[PDB]
């Protein structure tokens, strides 16, 4: 019978704990302990146990109705410990902030819950409850019979003194604790009786606080093992803070796990049960208490005084910490992110080693824990948990299709930012581990590098970039290249510690040569790609380490295949992804027919980024690009109207802080601005009824402007024209758009004056297009009102007003439906043409031209959209558009092989303006979207997951902070990957690593972190320095020169070709020190050293007009040094070089060629002036200290003078080329062929070349070198040049006046008399006597010759022409910061140089005639300084 009463009060239990009504509750139960009087059995011991289960259930039915909820759906436990949560004396200790947020959180998901039921029990709770928490809601009949009952069950409970609860162990206890401290369903008379047998157990109160604290910490942490809970948490957190207070400094670490509850015996639980199914809880209390005091201590770090009671806090968390730190590994979840929470266990790390004793003391614990740590990087289940795990996502490219093997995006929010962060755990294992610590690791590296490589290799076909990353297996590829890395790092990291050599011959040689990039921009610290730093290793016992590393040394013998079989596999990935010119032909070519093209909107190509605080037509912004990288930005603003805002952003080192620090400007502009307009480098403003313009600098400064004032027409719509590069004439073309017709303005013919216009045969326009056909015929588009589209085509350019009528009209797009027409678009990056009518969209690919009087034939494709869309952006790749019916909606196209992508998002508010832009690090594409209020812009990406940039022309790009700012390359995983073996090989293979580096030399395809270790491994091999290694580097070098020439225009990339030749133009410097060598080098690679020559010339025409100056200067300084030093193709070469100035296809840039000559020349001033004093500073020292060059290569060229210091790096040169005595005298022949050849040049040009500008001309320019060379020559050669001159010269005036053969050569060689003349000038301060003798023989030998008649024969007959005839367009390119026709600017020219030498032979002849007075009075009264001046002098 005993068992029926068992099963009877455990269903009793069970029906109550669920709110169930049963007939029990008809019945008298209040006396349900008079019951088992009656049958006897109120003695028995193992019904008590039964009676406080039925107890603990009526407590949490209380707690249950207190709290209005009601229905079962929270389990047993979770409200058991809730109540005991409640008013007990646990919370005496809380303060009022936290009792405010407990109670709002409550509150918040009581009240969700609330609404997440139905309606019902809704009204039945809101007719029962008159009140929200915490007042208690109203109280029926039932309840009291429970509360009754549940108070008389304390007559049971006496059970003798004190011997039934003597045993601690038992659930009756546990409700005794419960009863005791206030539980409240327990009337006060059952509290003091619990209270009195309480006392009876614990005598003292200590202990009995001490247990009845601990009883409730611990109840609040065995409720949360079986899922409120980051409710429950946060409380838990707080309280211990709390109690952190009363901490003492002699506490005993048992005493202060019993105060956090049962820390050592829960986190002691090692059992696959309690890991299997587990949320982490465990680590999150961990990690979230050691961050909180990890705080505290960092915060007291940068006190000025030390707070004794916060160290005492740190100190005893630290105790607790360092004694069960032996535990905590096994509970990370293999499942969950594991690798992220063993790399955040830095922080207990750190506060544990802050204090040294702690540390110390606890030395096996720190090794065993690090130990296991370790392994878990090598444990299966582990890596293939983390390989299912679904935050794992690893980038897919276009071009490279999965090879970066990249898992980090920088713009992640989410909580696992760094899902796989070996190296922050390496870098936690090399900053505390201790030497067991490493010899473990080195061991197990040792043991699993074989695996790893040939698991890397398994995957090869993939890591070559020829398919994506599809499967789960694939991922471990990932999962495997970083943990081989990092391996690698580690080695080297290791080694740098424990052995000490520094030879410093490798990186004497290095710096001597300049064989270092960075060491190249230092002469004309560093930090390592991997940086571990060591502060627990012991120097007295290196030996056994080192023998670890020998035997990882000799593992690299056995896998070194496989490691090349990888590199090999990278490079190819490497030269791979540059090659993208067939996949863009595939393409455009794949939209030839309309058939086979769809639209899909299945992908979501598109994501938002980030919105932040930076800063109808919605036409009010623009972007414009710089040389530098910077970027502008051009807006309208609101407040005022009448200007024009500009933002100058630097966005190449961070996106969201280079848009953070802008800078304002403002330019005024005289009318309110409607609409903006940019195309390429200039922008058209939009009036109400005139317009503006704008051109650029390359700098970002305005240069040029243009303001232009044109029933009703008011201004609709103007665009510029598309400029091409090919194009040598450029025409700013522009068009303007007004209701009734189509104007064409050109800048550089009139600025008031159109080209042509074109009035529509009853219409309206909503919008034109302008295409600038390769041919040079310009094709326009404009949209009827109707909807009708008409086509004209312009070839015959002139300024006169001409008027069209429009009769070519198109197959118009849906036949027999179309509405009014809204906006057209021109993508020419795909070919394709867009028309946005009312009722939808089509697309287009637009024919070739046939003729002004017929029409082409279109072929049209519905775009799958009907709402109209106007404003229109294109970028790489990429399309934007703006539907105008709504203001919340975007569009986005990105045409791929036969099919068009489409995306359309919404934004909650309202748009103001939007903008697209590539990324200044070149590997997304943006779009940011500016609004009214607070939060100012959005800006949404390119999704990272699946980017799309198969038209981007860069690769990634960083200002790496090398403060120094370089822009390097991304480096990719693979990458480092490659740089880790081979640094790993030139520590320990060197033969191997040499061999391996001579393939990975080139720049285009290499990081500049790779190049360098190759060229270290290079020096290394090759320990006595000759011919075979300059050979094989300049071979490597002179290779990357000569692969220019099949680097086309349509083999894609621009940008990249324009840096990689800027960065050759920068190393060719270091050439100088190794002169004959390179001079061997490049007969031997392009034969013959006017080849090399002619290669730098034909690129020079390639570069940009403005950018052109290096690699004039270049050519320069090498075809200087060339002849300096002696070759035996002198004359060839000078030909080449002066065939320069004078060809069909480079006589524009002369101007430039003699600036950078004006510019050499000086430069080799800054040598000799240096080298003279170091004359006069040697003339009293020792002769062993300084040595002289003799083949310097083009040295002096460069500023760099001959004569250096005696130093072991000095004579590492010397050895090389070679030295000559310091006083040697020099040798200019070189020079005296260079002036004899020009010379005759000048004399044998074909004459009678019209020009409009004379300074720009050719021949001024040779005279201008002339006269620049001459001015540093001995002043013997000058007199024997200057007298060979002369004689050259015919006097004949009929004979050169006014348009001979014969004419513009003599005034050629005239000009170059009076620069010479000028040069010669300066000469006087010189005080030789060979200057004086000079100067004097040359005065005499002019007043022998007789050119003063001359000069009066010439003005005899200029004066007439002045007397009988004398008295803003734009520049097609951008200008860097009376007279009519050729014959007048040829007469202008004439009167300079006929008056300016007489001058000059009158100032230089410092030892009255009536016609040059007379004539010179008169040309005065025609004109004019000069004249005046000349007249000044005579008097």
């Amino acid at each position: 019978k005993i068992e029926l009463c068992m099963k009877l009060l455990d269903e009793f239990a069970k029906i109550i704990a669920i709110n169930e009504k049963s007939l029990i509750f008809s019945l008298d139960h209040e006396n349900i302990l008079d019951w088992l009087e009656e049958i006897g059995v109120l003695d028995s011991p193992q019904i008590t146990e039964k009676l406080v289960d039925i107890c603990f259930s009526i407590e949490v039915w209380d707690v249950l109705t207190l709290l209005q909820l009601d229905g079962p759906e929270c389990h047993y436990w979770d409200l058991q410990m809730f109540g005991r949560f409640w008013k007990t004396s646990l919370m005496d200790l809380l303060d009022e902030k936290m009792m405010k947020k407990v109670n709002e959180k409550m509150g918040s998901i009581l009240k969700e819950q609330y609404d997440k039921q139905s309606h019902v029990a809704k009204a039945t709770r809101e007719k029962r409850s008159n009140g929200k928490f915490p007042n208690r809601p109203k109280v029926a009949d039932w309840e009291e019979q429970l509360l009754l009952m549940h108070n008389r069950i304390a007559g049971h409970l006496t059970k003798k003194k004190v011997e039934d609860f003597a045993d601690e162990s038992t659930q009756k206890f546990t409700w005794l604790l419960g009863v005791c401290s206030g539980q409240m369903s327990y009337k006060k008379e059952v509290a003091v009786d619990a209270e009195k047998i309480l006392s009876r157990l614990y005598p003292d109160a200590e202990k009995r606080n001490e247990v009845l604290y601990h009883f409730g910490v611990s109840s609040i942490l065995k409720g949360l093992d079986r899922p409120l809970h980051i409710l429950f948490m946060q409380i838990y957190l707080d309280l211990v803070q709390i109690d952190s207070k009363s901490w003492k400094i002699d506490d005993s670490v048992q005493k202060l796990s019993r105060r956090l509850g049962g820390f050592n015996e829960w986190l002691m639980i090692v059992d696959e049960e309690k890991r299997e199914d587990d949320g982490g809880f465990r680590i999150y209390i961990v990690l979230n208490l050691s961050h909180y005091f990890w705080e505290l201590l960092e915060g007291c770090k940068a006190s000025q005084v030390v707070d004794a009671h916060a160290i005492l806090k740190i100190r005893k968390f630290a105790e607790v910490l360092a004694s069960i730190l032996d535990k905590i590994t096994f509970w990370p979840n293999p499942k969950l992110h594991a690798y992220y929470y063993i790399a955040q266990f830095l922080e207990p790390l750190e506060t544990i080693f802050h204090f040294p004793e702690i540390a110390e003391q606890n030395r096996k614990v720190i090794e065993s824990f690090f130990k296991q740590l370790f392994d878990k990087l090598l444990e299966q289940k582990y890596q293939e948990g983390l390989l299912q795990d679904t935050k794992l996502i690893i980038q897919k490219t276009d071009k490279y299709l999965s090879s970066s093997l990249n898992l980090f995006n920088e713009y992640n929010t989410q909580e696992p930012s760094k899902i796989y962060p070996v190296n922050e755990i390496f870098s936690l294992f090399c900053r505390y581990g201790s030497e067991n610590v490493h010899l473990y690791c080195l061991k197990m590296i040792k043991k699993s590098l074989q695996t790893l490589a040939s698991n890397i290799l398994e995957h090869e076909h993939i890591l070559k970039g020829e398919v994506c990353i599809e499967t789960e297996l694939q991922k471990r590829l990932v999962c495997d290249a970083v943990l081989l890395t990092e391996f690698f790092g580690y080695f080297s990291c290791i080694y740098a510690q424990v052995s000490e050599n520094q030879p410093s011959e490798h990186d004497d040689v290095a710096k001597a040569f300049m064989l270092l990039d960075s060491d190249i921009h230092l002469k004309t610290k560093i930090r390592n790609v991997f940086e571990h730093r060591f502060e627990n290793l012991n120097s007295n016992c290196c030996d056994e380490l080192k023998s670890a590393l020998n035997d990882v040394q000799e593992e690299f013998k056995e896998v070194q295949d496989d490691l090349e079989q990888i590199l090999e596999a990278v490079d190819f990935a490497n030269q791979k992804a540059l090659q993208v010119t067939e996949e863009r032909l595939a393409v455009l070519e794949s939209f030839n027919d309309m058939d086979d093209v769809i639209i899909s909107e299945k992908e979501k190509f598109i994501e938002p980024l980030e919105s932040g605080h930076f800063l109808k037509i919605r036409e009010l912004s623009d972007i414009i690009k710089l040389d530098d990288g910077t970027e502008l930005l051009v807006l309208i603003p609101e407040s005022i109207q009448t200007c024009l805002q500009l933002h100058y952003m630097d966005t190449r080192t961070n996106l969201i802080q280079g848009m953070h620090a802008l800078r304002t400007e403002t330019e005024q502009i005289p009318f309110n601005a409607r609409s903006l307009h940019v195309s390429g480098n200039r922008l058209v403003v939009c009036g109400q009824y005139e317009f503006f313009a704008l051109r650029f600098s390359p700098q970002g400064d305005v240069i040029d402007r243009a303001h232009i004032k044109l029933n009703n027409n008011p201004v609709v719509r103007a665009k510029f024209c598309r400029e091409i590069e090919s194009d040598k004439r450029r025409r700013q073309l522009i068009a303007v758009a007004t209701m009734q017709y189509i104007r064409i303005y050109d800048l550089t013919l009139h600025e008031t004056n159109f080209v042509e216009e074109m009035v529509l045969p009853a219409g309206n326009v909503e919008d034109v297009e302008i295409i600038n056909q390769e041919d040079g015929n310009v094709r326009i588009l404009v949209l009827s009102s109707s909807g009708y589209l008409y086509e004209h085509n312009i070839s015959v350019f002139n300024a006169e007003n001409n008027s069209i009528f429009l009769t070519n009209v198109v197959n118009t797009p849906g036949m027999d439906m179309n509405g009014d027409g809204v906006s057209l678009h021109y993508s020419s990056t795909f070919n394709l043409l867009f028309v946005s009518l009312e009722n939808g969209a089509f697309v287009a690919q637009l024919p070739e031209p046939t003729g002004n009087s017929t029409a082409p034939i279109y072929d049209w494709k519905h775009l799958n959209i009907k709402n109209p869309v106007d404003a229109w952006k294109e970028t790489s790749g990429i399309i934007a558009c703006l539907s105008t019916n709504c203001n919340h909606q975007v569009n986005y196209f990105h045409p791929t092989v036969g099919k068009i992508l489409l995306q359309k998002t919404s934004v909650k508010r309202s748009i103001m303006t939007y903008f697209l832009m590539t990324s200044a690090k070149n590997q997304s594409v943006y779009s940011v979207l500016i609004y009214p209020n607070v939060p100012t812009c959005e800006i949404w990406e390119t999704s990272w997951n699946n980017v799309h940039d198969l038209w981007i022309d860069d690769v990634p790009t960083e200002r790496y902070a090398v403060p120094r700012y370089e822009r390097q390359p991304i480096l990719t995983n693979s990458n480092k990957l490659v740089y880790s073996i081979l640094e790993f090989a030139t520590l320990s293979g060197l033969e191997w690593a040499g061999n391996m580096a001579k393939k990975h030399l080139s720049r285009k395809l290499n990081h500049p972190a790779v190049c360098s270790v190759s060229t270290r491994a290079i020096v290394k091999c090759h320990p006595s320095v000759d011919e075979e290694l300059f050979k094989i580097i300049d071979g490597a070098y002179l290779q990357e020169w000569k692969a220019l020439i099949d680097w086309t225009e349509s083999e894609g990339f621009g940008e990249m070709r324009l840096h990689h030749v800027e960065q050759l133009l920068d190393r060719m410097e270091a050439v100088r020190t190794r002169w004959p060598y390179f001079v061997k080098s490049l007969k031997r690679e392009f034969g013959t050293v006017t080849s090399f020559v002619e290669l730098m010339r034909n690129e020079m025409k390639r570069m940009p007009l403005h950018r052109c100056q290096m690699m004039a200067q270049a050519i320069v300084k090498i075809v200087f040094g060339l002849l300096s030093n002696g070759t035996n193709e002198a004359e060839q070469l000078i030909h080449v070089f002066l065939n320069i100035f004078t060809d069909q296809d480079t006589y524009h840039l002369a101007n430039d060629m003699r600036s950078a000559v004006q510019e050499t020349i000086s430069r080799f001033e800054n040598a000799l002036k240096e080298e003279k004093k170091l004359m006069v500073e040697h003339e009293n020292m020792d002769k062993e200290s300084v040595l002289r060059i003799k083949n310097y290569g083009f040295s002096p060229f460069y500023g760099a003078p001959r004569i250096i210091a005696k130093t072991p790096e000095s004579m590492l040169i010397a050895k090389i080329a070679e030295t000559i005595p310091i006083d040697s005298e020099e040798n200019f022949k070189w020079l005296e062929q260079l002036i004899s050849m020009i010379l005759e040049k000048l004399t044998r040009s074909n004459s009678t070349v019209t020009w409009q500008n004379l300074s720009d001309s050719p021949s001024y320019n040779l005279s201008r070198v002339l006269a620049s060379c001459l001015a540093i020559c001995d002043p013997v050669i000058i007199r024997n040049h200057f007298s060979r001159l002369i004689h050259i010269i015919k006097y004949d005036v009929e004979k050169i006046f006014p348009m001979s053969e014969k004419s513009y050569s003599n005034y050629s060689l005239l000009r170059s008399v009076e620069l010479l003349l000028f040069v010669c000038l300066e000469k006087r301060g010189d005080e030789s006597k060979e200057n004086q003798e000079m100067l004097d023989s040359i005065v005499h030998d002019l007043q022998a010759v007789g050119i003063r008649n001359l000069c009066l024969k010439i003005l005899e007959k200029v004066i007439p022409h002045w007397k009988d005839r004398g008295p803003k367009v734009w520049l097609p390119h951008v200008p860097l910061v009376w007279p009519s026709t050729s014959e007048d600017s040829y007469i202008i020219a004439c009167t300079d140089l006929i008056l300016l030498i007489p001058q000059h032979l009158q100032e230089l002849d410092r030892r009255r005639d009536d016609q040059w007075i007379q004539k010179l009075c008169q040309l005065a009264s025609l004109s004019y300084r000069q004249c005046k001046k000349l007249l000044l002098a005579m008097c």
